[PDB]
């Protein structure tokens, strides 16, 4: 109970801005995950020996892939985590506690490959889940780890919070699907613009709290410029690889897939921030002014993408 985590100094401090990265060390990555679930939510918010025990079945349920890892589970957890603290008064206990374990679950048991693969592939999951595939898949997965024997981080929620936590994990989990990211900002911004945009109207909250789950997900472009940099070749590492698969099934891939053109991923990087991230973190500020600075480390990694191509690196 008395039983804080405590980071190292340089951690503990880094820890609280957006642009932290959680570093090599593997081992670490739970302790920073429970210690930023203790500040955000509260030392009570879950027993430690159930939290301890959801924490080490979901990782097992994270795969060896390029990208889609158990690091990007707890880098996008602490990018929602920087996005809570930032907005202290904002969000309810049940919102705090749900969107942590949204964003650690957000891509339980990913393959290396988008639903548009298991589609063409003709995947079992593709049949089970006829949109979002890989988004019902997560969630699906995320309720099986808490109904395992000594999982249930909710259990000492009321029967009303317990069916509010899996809702909020639930439309948390399916708004991670970039297909739906382009409708829910363009509402998002006829409604900030005409001031209809109300935080008491629960479909209100709903579509904030999907942008800010892109953001989170997306938060690779908002980190410094090497890391940014390092991690776009895991991005593109599983991209070739399901280039390759849609080859094996007789289909070009789309550029973004091929390794062929390699070439071209500084423009590729320039239009994913145009049409994409810029516009993403944009609105969120307009909701969330303190969480300008996703913004600002967005633009200064676009202004990066665009020396690439000017042959300045
Ligand atoms: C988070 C994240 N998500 C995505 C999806 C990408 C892909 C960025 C992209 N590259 C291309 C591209 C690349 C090479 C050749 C042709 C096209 C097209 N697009 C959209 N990058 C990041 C950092
Ligand atoms: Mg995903
Ligand atoms: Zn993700």
């Amino acid at each position: 109970g008395l039983m804080q985590f405590t980071l190292p100094v340089r951690l503990c401090k880094e820890i609280e801005l957006f642009h932290f990265d959680i570093g090599p060390f593997e081992n670490m990555w739970p302790g920073i995950f429970v210690y930023m679930v203790h500040r955000s939510c509260g030392t009570s918010c879950f027993e430690l020996e159930k939290l301890c025990r959801f924490i080490m079945s979901v990782k097992k349920n994270y795969r060896r892939v390029p990208y889609h890892n158990w690091k990007h589970a707890v880098t996008v957890a602490h990018c929602m985590y920087a996005i809570l603290q930032n907005n202290h008064t904002l969000f309810t206990d049940l919102e705090r506690k749900g969107l942590l374990i949204a964003c650690l679950c957000h891509d339980l048991d990913h393959r290396g490959f988008s639903n548009s693969y298991l589609q063409k592939f003709d995947h079992p999951l593709a049949a089970l889940y006829s949109t979002s595939t890989m988004e019902q898949h997560h969630f699906s997965q995320t309720v099986s780890i808490l109904q395992l024997e000594g999982h249930n981080i909710f259990s000492t929620l009321s029967s009303s919070e317990y069916e509010q936590v899996l809702e909020i994990i639930r439309k948390a989990i399916i708004a991670t699907d970039l297909a739906l990211y382009f409708g829910n900002r363009k509402q998002l911004e006829e409604m900030y613009q005409t001031g209809s945009l109300n935080l008491n109207n629960q479909s209100h909250r709903d579509r904030v709290i999907g942008l800010m789950m892109t953001a989170c997900d997306l938060c690779s472009v908002t980190k410094l410029w090497p890391v940014t940099k390092l991690t776009a070749n895991d991005i593109y590492a599983e991209f070739w690889a399901e280039g390759d698969e849609m080859k094996k099934l007789g289909i070009q891939p789309i550029p973004m897939m091929d390794r062929d053109k390699k070439d071209e991923v500084p423009q590729g990087q320039l239009g994913f921030y145009n049409a994409v991230a810029i516009p993403c973190y944009t609105t969120l500020t307009q909701i969330l002014p303190p969480t300008e600075p996703l913004l600002k480390a967005c633009r200064d990694n676009l202004s990066q993408w665009e020396k690439v191509i000017r042959g300045e690196e």
